[PDB]
């Protein structure tokens, strides 16, 4: 399925997902098109910032859901 | 059978439908004739927005009825 990654700039990458994916595996693919490493990522959904090793569904996001990308460093 | 579809900007498009085919089916059928994407469609008839799994009979929409397309986005 198809979700939304906005950033604090206002920028939006597509992504194609799957809702058994982990919230790492959402970074990676962020990785892939943007380049910015998963522990340079932090991604925020319904008001909190998710965990790397739940998925997609154990958070009830939805077809066309948009997740908030904030970065930051080390790691 | 024919129904006709008319849109906020008094435009008429006709359609030649059968009583058991779904809403969605009719959007089908638009995106055929007009380029729009289910998604982007909302009919309405009798004053209510329909169901894309519900059919034109489960709506009570008979010959030379006419529904309301409304455009939006999201989808």
């Amino acid at each position: 399925m198809q979700i939304f990654v906005k950033t604090l700039t206002g920028k939006t990458i597509t992504l194609e997902v799957e809702p058994s994916d982990t919230i790492e595996n959402v970074k990676a693919k962020i990785q892939d098109k943007e380049g910015i490493p998963p522990d340079q990522q932090r991604l925020i959904f319904a008001g909190k910032q998710l965990e790397d090793g739940r998925t997609l569904s154990d958070y009830n996001i939805q077809k066309e859901s948009t997740l908030h990308l904030v970065l930051r460093l080390r790691g």
